[PDB]
């Protein structure tokens, strides 16, 4: 490891550099619920005044929209269709109730919430549940707006809080905030996404409305992005896999390089209910155990640029806009992925799997190549270096596409110019 | 299934991926027909007043235009022309007088409707049939309106609009609305198509209609859209079939793929009453029964964007625009549909089958290739992969049209364009 | 322009000795 330059005598030199890498895995061995400290209870028809007021008041309090968000919580139940099984808790069972207060464990504090209302609320009546619903979703709309950000987001960041408003102000939701007041609120509230407990609370409220039907599932939309929250990695690999017609496993023998392998072992801890349909992994990044993903596409960087490299040459315009991770040989990876993009376009492994009659079927049983073996052997006779066609399809797809700033489309176009 | 690899060692991991579908059938085994619960039958005159005075102010109370629809559906009354027999249930016997109220059960509860005036009604004295149609048509149509929104567009929604009051303006419909209410109406109607009573009975109208010839059949311009709802995998199936002048078999054994296999089982599961003119599959999705509709696109994904490949290779306007499943293998579907689409572009099978007399016809009794297997041998001489001439007409094609967002002119056009 | 590319990845573990049987950076 230790490399040597002589000046008078030898002096062998150490080479050091900092590549620190710490993943913490989702996975529950205490059997406890996720859990987050929230302020003191407060009366239903309280909670819904006060932040109905702060609300359409421009007025943000964190303490106030999470301890409501609890409260209403008891709002929305319903029976689980099948038995639950989950991270070795299954709080849920065929033909037992459930809510979101019974999926996740709140400590509330008796320490007493502002519930201060800058004003602009008229309603002198206790609310209906409805009323709640609507008010529930616009919140979790907020965290949904914070995500978004960006540049060049003008006329979409507007357009999503429209779809939102939309939503909430037709059955079964019924319209308290009149208009555009979601969209002024979230220039006064942004960076809500930082706040631990307003995260948890939306992947609380996605995790129990994906699972169970209900009439007020539509506040999911708000939610949406707490699903597989900074997994971006993994789920461009589950995309890949589907885009490319294979197998996982067929797909991973096509990955011909070393970095992989940290990769490939990163993203397939053992367990972990990847495979689960419902499960704690899909919401792991909200909620509890999140660490730091190892399924980030940063985490998973050689696999992520290699998915990408070959979803452009293909001219998937997704691939076209991620943004590259700088870090991780991005140039090899593009010359695999010009390898397997050459495989992978414009080819299919088509077979007869329908005949007419039994005995057609057993004829057709009694009787270049796509293989990784044939696509190794093509890369070593060109002494692993792109074809000149490669580069050309690259340049092609990247010249006529706009490009982003970061994307792959934008390193396609200054890497090959010619 | 298995993998050996690490940085220094043989690590053996099976890799996990998360997919899982439900997709239930239509059926009445227990032979009850579809049911919905709703409030106390209203004195239709009061209900007349409240709904239209709601039309005209644009505020509409769904369970109070629900029970409306409901007791309304008695005023509809035809004579049946043959035996009717939908799945185990025998609706009615041939020339049994019938309403929609017989096709379905309703049952209602003792709680009263708050049967409000919002809007200006001028209506002094008892409405007449007529003027109960055009509401009931008025009503109906909002859930089309409802479903057509979308990217872009709204020039298609105002001119259907416009073409919905024509129709219940003239005879046998009374104007009742005056112009333009029933679009601005809409603006804060604009999910009620998510309503599962409205969409039961649209659907319940629609239903009616099919079979019954009416006075008032004109009210389908609305409920139309419930016939086939959410199984456009199906229709493109048949469609497909049709242009492409095939046999429903012959045309699945040209499918070849493994991917097939699952969608053609799951689209042709027997018991279903597909092949029946007037059963409750047809509005299965728009009734009860349904579930997620095993008939959708994304269903049948695989077979649904070849269809439309094969549409697009032949320069179908309705496949340019339809928008392509991107899970479902749109490259290899692509391929598959460009061979396909050689084979069917410019040609046909024609045989001589009118004669001057008998005895010429005696006589054509002696008397490139079209078959699966010259196709599929043709495919697997290319290596699986598209012909030249295969992408040039792909691209002519696509690029001498207007693409739409997710067509799959988009997709053939940033595919295929060097 | 140019990697360093090896098969990694192998169904067996056989197939993996195999290829262990078996211009230059």
């Amino acid at each position: 490891i230790v490399f040597k330059v002589n000046n008078q005598v030898v002096s062998l030199k150490p080479e050091i550099i900092v590549d620190q890498h710490e993943y913490k895995y989702p996975a529950i061995k205490d059997l406890k619920k996720p859990c987050i400290t929230l302020g003191k209870a407060p009366d239903l028809n309280k909670a819904y005044k006060s932040v109905l007021s702060g609300m359409s008041a421009a007025k943000l309090d964190p303490d106030d929209v999470c301890s409501y968000l609890a409260a209403a919580m008891q709002f929305f139940e319903g029976t689980c269709p099948e038995d639950w099984t989950s991270y070795g808790i299954v709080i849920a069972r065929k033909g037992d109730k459930i809510t979101p207060g019974s999926l996740v464990e709140i400590k509330r504090t008796d320490v007493e919430g502002n519930w201060a209302l800058t004003g602009g609320m008229e309603l002198t009546r206790d609310p209906t549940v409805p009323e709640h619903a609507s008010l529930v979703g616009l919140l979790l709309s907020l965290y949904r707006l914070s995500k978004i950000s960006g540049q060049n987001t003008g006329n979409y960041k507007t357009n999503i809080a429209d779809r939102i408003e939309q939503i909430f102000e037709t059955a079964p939701f019924v319209k308290i905030v009149e208009h555009h007041t979601l969209m002024t609120t979230h220039k006064m509230c942004a960076n809500w996404s930082t706040i631990p407990n307003f995260r948890f609370l939306a992947g609380t409220y996605d995790m129990f409305f994906s699972r169970i039907e209900h009439l007020y599932s539509a506040i999911r939309v708000g939610t949406v992005v707490t699903a597989y929250e900074d997994c971006s990695g993994l789920v461009s690999f589950t995309g890949f896999i589907k885009q490319i017609n294979l197998t996982a496993r067929e797909a991973i023998l096509y990955f011909f390089h070393k970095n992989f392998e940290e990769e490939i072992r990163r993203m397939f801890e053992p367990g972990q209910e990847t495979a689960v349909p419902h499960s704690y992994f899909i919401h792991f990044r909200s909620l509890g155990l999140s660490g730091k993903s190892p399924y980030s596409s940063n985490a998973v960087g050689h696999v992520f640029n290699l998915i990408h490299f070959v979803g452009c040459y293909m001219g998937q315009v997704r691939s076209l806009n991620a943004t590259v991770i700088a870090a991780c040989a991005p140039h090899e990876m593009s010359v695999l992925g010009g390898y397997l993009g050459e495989e992978f376009f414009g080819k299919g492994t088509f077979e007869r799997r329908f005949f007419r009659d039994e005995k057609e079927l057993q004829e057709y049983e009694a009787a270049e190549t796509r293989s990784p073996e044939a696509v190794y052997t093509r890369i070593m006779m060109n002494g692993g270096r792109l074809k000149r066609s490669h580069i050309r399809r690259y340049v092609s797809v990247s010249s006529n596409h706009q490009a982003r700033p970061n994307s792959f489309a934008e390193f396609l176009n200054k890497t090959y110019s010619s």
